[PDB]
């Protein structure tokens, strides 16, 4: 079938949902596309190159809150941005593992730059803004990775542990994520407002 | 060579450092142990079973701050516990990926129970204590995963991005982790002390 970049991406994302990240192979992608492996190679050099592109395109397609609304507080931006990142990562099987290890692509530079500048315009030093943005990124990835990989992995319990596992087996991870996110953001705010004061 | 559980673990951890998680195979472990594959199978049924055991034994061996010191504040316990978890995860190649998706083993039940009880003794509801413990776990995993997988993965840059990448390429991830961790813990404290007050 059609082997423009868009269509190759499309097929690889469909395959990802079917196979997961470990099971995804270029041979299987060629099959899906109805082509021979050497044909695919002209378009897609290896699995690494494919995964890198998927990580970018999943966010381009589905991460809609990359930038602050006009007049938005930095707190609200980080909240909305994290929720959006989370959702985008969850949209595909093993989507957080596809993201893991990547760094901002040229196609995301202006976006990331804007996020950093926004933080510095709201009183963060570049370093402190970086630490905030990384912490949210790490927390969000971590939460989604554990959600997705725990699902992939699937009476002498002591009572709090039994109960805590009953709580966890009762939603998908969202409540715990959102509560953690609030804690994170509030801590960032306490730090920012402290300036040079012992806190 | 010797195929007691300890020695099999030992060899698998050595192999993990040599191959990484994706490259680790039972066939390669049998080679390392100087045995044939059917011999290994008696001891180790599959890679999953092996990884599960490694995740447990890495913490048993090297995560020394599972429990609060006598009289320790909950804040200090979470800090020390997170630092210890982080270090243990970093001790082996792809160590955070080995941990990912696991849940507490029978051999960790008393430990995890104690952590939960400790939080509830310090004023947390079980749910709020769970959310704190999960948030620290997720943040720590996320940070280490990104550190380890970014290393595994290894001029039109805009200036803040260029600068931020210079900052990141200057330590291993520790400074950003520790700063984030403080933000997280302080947010937990603001929440705990609020009780039923709008905050
Ligand atoms: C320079 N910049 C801080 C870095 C450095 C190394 C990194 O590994 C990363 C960044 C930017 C962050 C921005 C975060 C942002 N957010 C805090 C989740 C984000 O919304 C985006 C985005 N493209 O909209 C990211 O790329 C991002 O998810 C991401 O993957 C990043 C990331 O991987
Ligand atoms: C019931 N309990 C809260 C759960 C439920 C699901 C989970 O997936 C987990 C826990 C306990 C947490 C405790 C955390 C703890 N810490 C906050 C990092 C920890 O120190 C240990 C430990 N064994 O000392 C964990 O097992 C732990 O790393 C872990 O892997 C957990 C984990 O995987
Ligand atoms: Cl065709
Ligand atoms: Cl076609
Ligand atoms: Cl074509
Ligand atoms: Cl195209
Ligand atoms: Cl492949
Ligand atoms: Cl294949
Ligand atoms: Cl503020
Ligand atoms: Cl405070
Ligand atoms: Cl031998
Ligand atoms: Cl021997
Ligand atoms: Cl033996
Ligand atoms: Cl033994
Ligand atoms: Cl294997
Ligand atoms: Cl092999
Ligand atoms: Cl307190
Ligand atoms: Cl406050
Ligand atoms: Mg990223
Ligand atoms: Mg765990």
């Amino acid at each position: 079938s059609r082997l423009n970049r868009e269509s190759v991406i499309d097929a690889a994302l469909e395959l990802l949902n079917e196979t997961g990240i470990d099971g995804l192979t270029t041979r299987k992608l060629a099959q899906k596309l109805g082509i021979e492996q050497p044909t695919l190679y002209w378009h897609v050099k290896n699995k690494r190159a494919l995964l890198d592109a998927l990580a970018v395109e999943i966010l381009a397609r589905h991460h809609d809150y990359s930038l602050p609304a006009a007049g938005e507080s930095w707190q609200s931006f980080l909240r909305n941005n994290a929720m959006s990142f989370r959702r985008a990562l969850l949209r595909y099987r093993d989507g957080a593992k596809v993201h893991l290890g990547t760094r901002p692509d040229e196609k995301q530079y202006d976006t990331v730059e804007t996020q950093l500048r926004f933080m510095t315009e709201n009183g963060f030093s570049l370093r402190d803004g970086l630490y905030a943005i990384s912490a949210v990124s790490h927390f969000t990835l971590g939460a989604v990775l554990e959600q997705q990989e725990h699902t992939a992995a699937l009476e002498n319990l002591p009572p709090l542990l039994r109960e805590a596992l009953q709580i966890m087996d009762s939603d998908d991870g969202e409540q715990a994520f959102l509560h953690g996110l609030e804690s994170l953001i509030r801590g960032f705010e306490v730090q920012l407002t402290a300036l040079l004061q012992i806190v």
